[PDB]
C-alpha cells in the first residue's frame, strides 16, 4: 500500500482504522488489563502511524524491497527476509519494549509489523508481482490510495468475545500462529490479484479488489493489535521451553563516522556440551553500513536445543583488506521463539580481527 514518511497514506488509515475496529468490537468481558493497554496504544497512535509507513522510506531499505513481498504458496550463512518474517521480528521487538514500558518505540515496533502485514494483504505483494513486472503495481497502489477513505471499515463483524477473535488467542505460540493468520489474508490478495486487480481486469474490478483487501487489511490489523494486547497485558512467553531452530539478530550499527565495515562479519554460539556454530552475517545488500540496523537469520545446525543450552554468543569480525576496518555496533538483539532474549548495548569498536561476546 502507499504511505508517506510522515504517517499518512493508505498504510496509515489501515492501523488507525485497526485500533479504532478494536475499539468498536471490545467486549464487556474484556479484561481490564487489555483495555488500559489499549489506551496506551492510543496515547502512542502518532508512532503507530509512522511505524506503519516507515519501511518504504527505510535507508537501509533492500533495493527492490524483497522484504515487503511473500508468496503464501511457495547454516553457515544468514538467511533473507519475507513480508511474514518481518512481522514476526518487529512483534517480538514490540512486545520486548512493551514490557519495559518503552512504548513509543514499541508501537513504533508494532506499526512497522503491521506495515509487512498490510502489504501481504495486497494483491501485488503475495502474488510477488513487483512495479518492474506489472504497470498494474503503482496504479493499483495509488487508486487505491485516492479512494482509501472510501474503503474503511469499523468494525470486524463481530465482537471479541466471538469467533473471529477468540481464535485468534487458541494458539499460545504467536509465531505458528501469525504465519497461518498471514497465511490466510495473503492467499486471498493472491487470490484477488488473478481474479480481480491485475492489468487484465478492469477499473470495477480494481474497484472491488481494493474493497475487499483494503477490509481485509483493516480486519486482519486489528486482529493482531488485539492478540498483541492480550500478550502484553499477561505477559504471554510464546518462546517458553521450544526448541530453538533458527536465532534471528537485530544489529544497530553506530552513526558515528566509519562505525560501518565491509570486514567479514560472523555471529556465532557455544552450547553447554561445548559444541559452536558459526555464521557468516552477510544479506544480499550492503550490511553494516554506519547508522544502520541490519536483521540476520540463523539455522541451527542441532534442532533439539532450549534457548538455556546456548551458554555463549559472540560477533567476530575478519580482515577483508591488508587493513583491518574498525567496527561500532550501538546494540545487538537476539530472537528466540519470538522473544528477544539477548538486548545488550556495545558502543565500542571491534577493531581488526577480534571477537566480541555478547553473553
Ligand atoms: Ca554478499
Ligand atoms: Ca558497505
Ligand atoms: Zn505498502
Amino acid at each position: 500500500w502507499d504511505g508517506k514518511i510522515d504517517g499518512t497514506g493508505t498504510h496509515a488509515m489501515i492501523v488507525t482504522q485497526g485500533v479504532s475496529i478494536l475499539e468498536n468490537d471490545l467486549s464487556k468481558n474484556e479484561p481490564e488489563s487489555v483495555r488500559k493497554n489499549l489506551e496506551i496504544l492510543k496515547e502512542n497512535m502518532h508512532e503507530l502511524q509512522l511505524g506503519s509507513t516507515y519501511p518504504d522510506y527505510d535507508k537501509n531499505a533492500y533495493d527492490l524491497y524483497q522484504d515487503h513481498f511473500w508468496d503464501p504458496d511457495t547454516l553457515a550463512y544468514s538467511i533473507p527476509d519475507t513480508g511474514e518474517s518481518q512481522i514476526r521480528k518487529f512483534s517480538a521487538l514490540a512486545r520486548y519494549e512493551w514490557q519495559r514500558g518503552n512504548y513509543k518505540q514499541a508501537t513504533f515496533y508494532l506499526g512497522e509489523a503491521m506495515h509487512y502485514f498490510g502489504d501481504i494483504d495486497t494483491p501485488y505483494h503475495p502474488a510477488n508481482v513487483t512495479a518492474v513486472d506489472s504497470a498494474g503495481h503503482v496504479k493499483f497502489e495509488t487508486f487505491a490510495e485516492e479512494r482509501k477513505e472510501q474503503y474503511k471499515i469499523n468494525t470486524a463483524g463481530c465482537k471479541t468475545n466471538e469467533a473471529f477473535y477468540t481464535d485468534i488467542l487458541k494458539n499460545k505460540d504467536f509465531n505458528a500462529w501469525s504465519k497461518e493468520y498471514a497465511r490466510g489474508f495473503a492467499k486471498t490478495g493472491k487470490s484477488i490479484y488473478y481474479s480481480h486487480a491485475s492489468m487484465s481486469h478492469s477499473w470495477d474490478d480494481w474497484d472491488y479488489a481494493a474493497k475487499v483487501t483494503l477490509a481485509n487489511s483493516q480486519k486482519g490489523t486489528a486482529g493482531y493489535i488485539y492478540r498483541f494486547l492480550h500478550d502484553v497485558s499477561e505477559g504471554n512467553d510464546p518462546s517458553v521451553g521450544k526448541n530453538v531452530k533458527e536465532l534471528v539478530a537485530y544489529i544497530s550499527t553506530s552513526g558515528e563516522k566509519d562505525a560501518g565495515t565491509d570486514d567479514y562479519m560472523y555471529f556465532g554460539i557455544k552450547t553447554k556440551d561445548g559444541k559452536t556454530q558459526e555464521w557468516e552475517m552477510d544479506n544480499p545488500g550492503n550490511d553494516f553500513m554506519t547508522g544502520s540496523k541490519d536483521t540476520y537469520t540463523f539455522k541451527l545446525k542441532d534442532e533439539n536445543l532450549k534457548i538455556d543450552d546456548i551458554q555463549n554468543m559472540w560477533i567476530r569480525k575478519r580482515k577483508y583488506t591488508a587493513f583491518s576496518d574498525a567496527y561500532k555496533p550501538e546494540n545487538i538483539k537476539i530472537i528466540a521463539n519470538g522473544k528477544v532474549v539477548v538486548d545488550k548495548d556495545i558502543n565500542e569498536w571491534i577493531s581488526g580481527n577480534s571477537t566480541y561476546n555478547i553473553k
